[PDB]
């Protein structure tokens, strides 16, 4: 038992962009066995925009297949863009997918010496399978263009990972952006074996010109049933231009059993550059250290919080022992006039 089913349009008139030469067809058959091959094809002719499908099924019960695509190409007498897809997914036992993003752009504007370059890739591919999970992608693209108000080019660099086996999960990002004016270097590490560990690592590298390098990167180490958890948090950052100066940032501590210590330490000597030749001095000291204990405990805060004329130091010293407690409070500051 098959169907031929055919459809041909055809819009002949004046204009090329207007006239049209549409054509459609279907097909089908299942004999006994449901050997289903199912197939499709749309096809037009138009001068303004020429886009076609053919999108083809199959089935044996088990085997089953899909195989698609759909590609389309705009062209003008100013911009020229294209694309293509195609789906490729297979059924048989368990399930897959890859399909691809071809973009292509190409614009051309001579009314104010304009031309953009667009061109991107994205494809995905999956692995669903009884207890697996394999998923991966690539952002992977670049830009360009000249023009006298918004002239620039880079390339973009993308990557995704993530796996799953039983209990333990796998997910990473290496994430590469490059510009004529940024550059961005980004990493993700996560990682963490059910309730036995996790895994916590950031990479982040940003490069600019103009306002100079920052430079954050910072690891977390956790491991379940004791109670311990440890991240190494810190920062580098420098200013460059309307700003100078530094950023220090100390995230250290240790979460442990019946013992609790953090220690936090803010740097920063920023000098504003105000305009009407005014300069901010911008000096403070933010610092902490933390000890938790079922014995004795203690906390301290210090702030040496400066601006240019006008210093600020305040005390601040907090700890609690069986054969002396200590209670000070520091209130000290100077406001010239």
């Amino acid at each position: 038992a098959g169907i031929a089913a055919s459809i041909t349009a055809k819009g002949e008139s004046k204009l090329e962009v207007l006239n049209f030469d549409f054509q459609a067809n279907a097909q089908l058959s299942n004999p006994k066995i449901n050997p289903l091959a199912l197939k499709e094809s749309v096809k037009f002719s138009s001068k303004y925009l020429r886009t076609e499908h053919g999108s083809e099924m199959l089935f044996f019960g088990n085997a089953i297949e899909g195989k698609s695509n759909t590609v389309a190409s705009l062209h003008t007498e100013k911009n020229t863009l294209e694309l293509s897809n195609g789906v490729i997914v297979k059924i048989n036992n368990q399930l897959t997918l890859d399909s691809n993003t071809k973009y292509f752009h190409k614009l051309n504007i001579p009314k104010l010496d304009f031309s953009s370059q667009a061109d991107l890739r994205n494809e995905i591919k999956t692995l669903l399978k009884a207890g697996h999970i394999a998923w991966t992608s690539s952002g992977k693209g670049s830009w360009k263009w000249a023009c006298p108000r918004f002239s620039d080019e880079g390339t973009h660099e993308s990557q995704i990972s993530f796996t799953i086996e039983g209990p333990l999960t796998s997910f990473g990002l290496s994430n590469k952006i490059n510009s004529k004016h940024l550059r961005v270097n980004q990493n993700l590490v996560y990682e963490s074996g059910s309730l036995n560990f996790s895994k916590l690592e950031i990479q982040s590298q940003v490069d600019s010109q103009h306002v100079g390098h920052s430079v954050l990167t910072a690891k977390g180490m956790a491991l379940f049933g004791e109670g311990k958890a440890e991240f190494t948090g810190r920062h580098d950052a420098h200013l460059n231009g309307k700003v100078i100066g530094t950023l220090k940032n100390s995230l250290f501590f240790s979460a442990q059993p019946f013992e609790i210590t953090a220690s936090t330490n803010n740097e920063g000597n920023l000098k504003v550059r105000f305009p009407l030749r005014l300069t901010g001095k911008i000096d403070f000291l933010n610092n902490y250290a933390l000890f938790l204990s079922p014995s004795a405990q203690q906390a301290s805060w210090q702030v040496s919080a400066r601006f240019n004329q006008y210093k600020y130091n305040q005390n601040f010293s907090a700890g609690n022992n069986e054969n002396i407690m200590e209670a000070h409070v520091g209130i000290n500051g100077e406001a010239n006039l």
